[PDB]
C-alpha cells in the first residue's frame, strides 16, 4: 500500500520556467506552489513534487522525463518510497 514520492533533482541547465512549468503541468500545482517547489530544489539540490501511488508515481516520473528531454533539458526526476 506505500505511496511513492516524486522528486525531481536539481541542474544547471534546466530553466527555471520549465520546472514551474513541469510542476504546474505533471503535479498539479497552482504557479504559486510551483514557483516555491522550484526555488526549494534550486537551494535544496533536490525536492518533492507530490506523492501518489506507485503506479501514478511511475507515470508521472516518465513523463517529467519526457517533456524534459524533448525541451532538450536536463532535467532530473525520480521517486521513492513515502
Amino acid at each position: 500500500p506505500s505511496l511513492y514520492r516524486v522528486l525531481i533533482l536539481n541542474d544547471d541547465y534546466t530553466p527555471m520556467e520549465f520546472v514551474v512549468y513541469v510542476l504546474e503541468r505533471f503535479f498539479n500545482k497552482s504557479r504559486e506552489d510551483a514557483t516555491r517547489i522550484m526555488l526549494h530544489v534550486h537551494q535544496n539540490g533536490v525536492g518533492v513534487c507530490g506523492v501518489y501511488t506507485y503506479e501514478v508515481a511511475e507515470t508521472k516520473v516518465a513523463q517529467v522525463i519526457d517533456s524534459a528531454r524533448r525541451h532538450q533539458h536536463p532535467l532530473q526526476c525520480t521517486m521513492e518510497k513515502d
